[PDB]
């Protein structure tokens, strides 16, 4: 009777279709939308739900989207304000809150967004207690920690995006220098997403050269070089690219795509990003800060034990010691 | 202790992996190994498997795929003569079996796959209870039905390859004659992958615009253009391929990796494949040919019902009665 | 005597790159950025140029989207308020000017966007004498006018995105009604990117049967299933999306990448894009809107002929005499 | 007139197209059409020419190609035994030639596959002045420095495809022992494509950590885990692989579609690629083999300077003076 009735004819009963590779984006906001684009572009969720408390903003992005559907290969985007949208996601990634002001420390944004993931996070684990959880709202080490303690999922399952966009930075800087694809300078930022990073020098590498070998004074004040400045660079670039467009976002949205292919195509590829590193070089209370860790289906499943110099170790634990100092004081965790 | 002891903390202290996007493949062939290597390129399997009784052949290929993994996304490649290796795979492609000599009709190697079939089908269900198969053997619309009948599947779940490669040929060749991209180029080959197929001339079009309204004679034998020509030369192809290089594998490798992603994407794309046509077009009997199909992770979940011309209504009845006259003589299945 | 110079080995004495296939994007504001992260996920520049009026902005963006190269297949991202920037571009995507407020015409931009275009287009092909011009910026059929008058280029390198989005938004939602993938569901909108585009309801089809063959009040006010709502649907969206989110960006960044992709690649594909259609179903004047054209690495070589119902052809005209209107009366080109 | 004329009305002249990326394989042997559905499948060709004396084997290989167009971007697919349908190549692969029978070393292949090049390479160059040649028939190092003669191309336009494979194969087996991806494990084979390879224990690392950190007695005769055991399978592979199935081909069609993606795209990776190594190492005379290479669109720019072990220089003279004494013996370059 109808044109689809004189059209097609089934062979398989109509049944609900759960989805393989269902990926939730909490927060349509820059960090949000750049995500969400960038796992569309690579085809890493058969179903993209979104969701914001912003419901017309929420809508319009969701059918900005859908209308792209014939160059995409995303069969159900979806969008609503209630979690029920979420259900049966294998990813769950989170941006809500509230990002920095100019020159603002990502750390003064804590007691705002530990607010927002209070009610958030016990939503995203009724509805898909099977996902793990890419936490990417600042400041992103202690709101790991934080999604940690509430959602209740298992160490593995909760991964912070850390410091998989400062080394992206680092490898740019230094790539840009020597004339090479970032792909082919190896370093490695560790510690918070923040101030109190460490660059691994006595790890960066080219084609396995320790460029520290070359210059035995890259990273310190005597370089007449100054690499240093290079983690100077890391360390500021969120602020000046604050400064210049009011936000980040392309940058994160291709890190937060490049862990999501790790762990859907199953691949244990090794990524700085936030994890418990608790007897870690020395770390004595559940700090939350990234370290190179093996991601595959499971999440986040090993992390790489390193020889680092004093000067490494003193970084990372002053880092770890910053972060602790504000996860202690934090209540109803 | 282990160098890997001392390189990698567990943060899972679980290392087995869920059975998840396995592909195998049955046959280590041209068309097996051509079906293996346009799998991997498109990152369609995050494990596969190869079986086949060459033992020694199939390890050689299992080696010289594993030794690409740098260069592709799939984390786990196999092979084994015993078919345990291919348990819990969503999708089986069987390649298997006696292929055409010089100008040796497809039709005449029935008898010798109808024996492999009964062999390999119930090995291929008893590992992987759940899976879709796709039969490309030929005759490949005859195995898809003899498939059906040992495997006990449901209908939705056997999937001959079909037309899906004639009308890659059909708009490659009309794409040639006018300039442009076989992707703008639409036309469908129905029926039989073999000498009666039908060219569904009255459904060619150019932007939704028919070729045969331009040209009414298109596809007849009064036709200056002689449009009929290029349909003969579909059907002609496997022929002139063989003569020419021995067996036919690039273009059947690249179909099947078409079919399969429409499905592990869950996509609803119309390919035509063979299915099981009984009750369209006057057909009375339990007939597997090629008619569009809508593919996606359940398999073949519809038909679409078409407007055919009576010339093409008439060979697709040619091209079923062709197939029965074979199916109905067949035994123990 | 530098790290680079220890660490490097010339066997080539030479650095500078020719140039090759180099794309910028004019305007880094929501369409300019959603253009730039779609050319660069699907990678299809070596070398990214951004320009715009916004100093402090356009540096912003530049520095995100170097962040994220490490992700990324393009070597060379820059950006500068001075053309000299984009010198031997390929193609040039030009997205800068006003855009709509709530419920305004795309038609009301024309004297703000026909001052930016008389700045712009000068200085582009002072830069980029042998470009392709892909315009996106509103009256995008109008301003497509305005760049060939401008830039004195061959009508072949003058290119308005035109109805490549309204046919993407057609196919989804028919798509979404039939239960399949926009890619199975064919149909072409027509004429100005705006209120007066055309529904080619006689083209759209299904596996080549023709939808208005099965339901003839297809597109007509007496049709029980109101198909036309689906038109009345595309004309809207833009005002829809606008409303809710406050602009659109993720569906024309996506067409815009489609229709690089096909012309980068020398492809030959067919879209529905704005260029200049004297002599084509009775127009007199040089009006600028959207039909089926080939797109290759010449840029837009042919136009496809169509068979018009009257209805379709009734409401081109009226398309045409809506725009040049508007053309007519523009000075000074 | 004709239906074309009919459907497709001109907007430039029709003009001939000079491809931007075209790309010759010659030699349609196992080797160079796992090459050309590398390339294909990886979209890295406008144009594909295929070349050999086999006329037959030649159509029947291109046909089968231009069957799985609609799946592909090439929209051109061509071959010839003559040399004129190779005319403005950006890159030629050449696997023509004679190939190891079972335990045969590759370098006993020199005299016939030397003979072979002496009558191709000054037609290559006669056609395509422009090219990157990339050598992959054996032995690969020799006919490299044979080609580099025979064309007289400037020494970054001649490239062995070397021991990217090699290392390919050495990071898998490392990775496979960690349980990571082998893009996460960091380790370089140099030297000869052959057994007199060099594997740079002191580079290979995790993470920037080093192994032989962890494990000093790694690629000694002394190591309890006997890791050189992993260096013997490396140089054991082919010849295994060639024991089993007959050649190999696979892994080397995805290695040099690596090497044609990071010089097309102009990304100035790194890879182990055969170059002329003179004044390298203590390396006397104009030796070619495998060094850590800077690869982009001029072809091979750099060579990386590495501290090696005094056992890692000495194992890499030996390659050296192992090739040199059979290039010195070589007539009428
Ligand atoms: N980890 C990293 O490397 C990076 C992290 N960020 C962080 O990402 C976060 C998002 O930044 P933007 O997207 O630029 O901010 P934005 O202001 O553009 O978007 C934030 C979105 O969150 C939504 N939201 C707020 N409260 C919510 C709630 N209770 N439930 C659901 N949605 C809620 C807002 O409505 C808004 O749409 C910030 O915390 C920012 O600091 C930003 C850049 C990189
Ligand atoms: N549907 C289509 O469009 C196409 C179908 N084909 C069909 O694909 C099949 C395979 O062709 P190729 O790979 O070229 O053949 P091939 O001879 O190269 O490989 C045949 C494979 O099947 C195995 N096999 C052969 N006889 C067997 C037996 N009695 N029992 C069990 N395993 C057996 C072999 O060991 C080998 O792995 C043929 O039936 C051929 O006609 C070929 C091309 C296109
Ligand atoms: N053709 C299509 O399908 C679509 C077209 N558009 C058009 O794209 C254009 C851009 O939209 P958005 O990026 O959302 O706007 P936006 O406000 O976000 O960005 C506009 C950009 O143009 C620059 N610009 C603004 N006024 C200028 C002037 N007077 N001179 C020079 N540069 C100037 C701005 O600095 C900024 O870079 C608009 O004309 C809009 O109507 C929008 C969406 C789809
Ligand atoms: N560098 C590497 O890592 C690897 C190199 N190889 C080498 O690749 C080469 C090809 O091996 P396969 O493809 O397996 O051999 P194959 O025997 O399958 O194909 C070789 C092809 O070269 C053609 N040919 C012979 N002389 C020719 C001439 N004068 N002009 C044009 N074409 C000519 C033959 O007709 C044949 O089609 C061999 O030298 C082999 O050792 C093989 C694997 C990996
Ligand atoms: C002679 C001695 C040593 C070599 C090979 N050198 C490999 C060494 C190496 C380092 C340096 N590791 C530092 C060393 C100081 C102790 C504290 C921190 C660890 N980083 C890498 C990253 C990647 C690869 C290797 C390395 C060659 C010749
Ligand atoms: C019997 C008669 C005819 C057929 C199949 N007929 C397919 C025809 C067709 C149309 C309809 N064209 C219109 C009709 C006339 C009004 C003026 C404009 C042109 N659109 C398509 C899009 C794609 C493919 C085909 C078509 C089958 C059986």
């Amino acid at each position: 009777a109808t044109l689809k009735e004189k059209l097609i004819a089934p062979v398989a009963e109509e049944e609900a279709t759960v989805p393989n590779n269902k990926i939730t984006v909490v927060g349509v906001g820059q960090v949000g939308m750049a995500c969400a684009i960038s796992i569309l572009g690579k085809s890493l969720a058969d179903e993209l739900a979104l969701v914001d408390v912003l419901e017309d903003k929420l809508k319009g992005e969701m059918m900005d989207l859908q209308h792209g559907s014939l160059f995409l290969q995303t069969p159900k985007i979806v969008a609503d304000k209630d979690y029920s949208v979420t259900a049966n996601s294998k990813i769950v990634v989170v941006t809500a809150g509230v990002r920095q002001q100019e020159g603002e420390s990502r750390l003064n944004l804590v007691q705002r967004n530990v607010n927002v993931f209070k009610f958030i996070i016990p939503q995203i684990v009724k509805y898909s207690p099977d996902c793990i959880i890419i936490v990417v709202s600042n400041p992103v080490d202690i709101l790991t920690y934080v999604t940690w303690k509430l959602s209740g999922l298992p160490k593995h399952r909760v991964i912070g995006s850390g410091c998989n966009l400062d080394s992206a930075r680092f490898r740019y800087l230094m790539a840009e220098k020597l004339g090479i694809h970032p792909s082919s300078c190896h370093g490695w930022i560790l510690g918070e997403h923040g101030d109190s990073s460490v660059a691994v020098w006595s790890g960066v590498n080219v084609a396995g050269v320790s460029l520290q070998e070359l210059n035995p004074e890259m990273g310190t004040d005597n370089d007449s070089e100054n690499w240093k400045e290079v983690h100077k660079m890391v360390v500021e670039s969120a602020y000046e690219v604050i400064k210049l467009k009011g936000y980040t976002n392309w940058a994160i949205g291709l890190s937060v795509a490049d862990l999501i292919e790790s762990m859907l195509k199953n691949l244990s590829r090794i990524h700085p990003v936030s994890t418990m590193v608790k007897g870690m070089y020395g770390i004595e209370n559940e700090v939350f800060l990234s370290l190179p860790c093996i991601l595959n289906a499971r999440g986040l499943t090993s992390v790489i034990n390193q020889k680092l110099k004093d000067d490494e170790v003193a970084q990372l634990k002053k880092s770890a010691d910053t972060l602790w100092d504000i996860q202690k004081d934090l209540k109803d965790l």
